[PDB]
């Protein structure tokens, strides 16, 4: 499966209550869910970076597939994560081992959609990209 390419966001789901269970105050949930970020993707072998942009903030996971991490989640809900990305068949599968339960992400695509449903405390979001080629 190659996640390489520039995605744009066409639906965000419940963003605001996934970010209420990492602690996000109101305002800036309300900040945040305005948003409609794009990524990008460079998939290298086992290297992965993704890139998540807005006018807002930048947010750039660059690691190695099956090696776990130190992610800075600084500027989000700033908090520290030792973080794994591994392959699970077709889907991308993403742990967040820290403070809270059950937070992590999977990654997958159909069709031209690249697809990411964002988990933690059984609170779920999910988003919706299309490829797009106009850099
Ligand atoms: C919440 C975890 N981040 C990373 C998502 N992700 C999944 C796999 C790789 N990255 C999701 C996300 N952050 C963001 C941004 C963001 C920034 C400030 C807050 C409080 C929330 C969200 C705005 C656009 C980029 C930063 N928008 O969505």
């Amino acid at each position: 499966v190659d996640f390489t390419g520039y995605w744009k966001m066409l639906v965000n789901e419940n963003f605001e209550e996934y970010l209420r269970a990492l602690d996000v105050n109101v305002a800036l949930r309300k900040i945040a869910n305005l948003l409609k970020p794009d990524k990008e993707i460079v998939q290298d072998g086992d290297h992965m970076i993704i890139r998540t942009l807005s006018t807002f903030r930048n947010y750039i996971m660059d690691f190695q597939v099956g090696k776990e991490f130190e992610e800075d989640l600084t500027g989000i809900d700033d908090r520290k994560c030792m973080t794994t990305v591994s392959w699970d068949g077709d889907k991308l599968q993403c742990v967040q081992k820290g403070e809270k339960e059950g937070r992590g992400w999977t990654q997958w695509i159909e069709g031209d959609e690249l697809h990411l449903e964002m988990r933690v405390e059984g609170v779920v979001c999910k988003q919706v990209f299309k490829k797009v080629q106009h850099h």
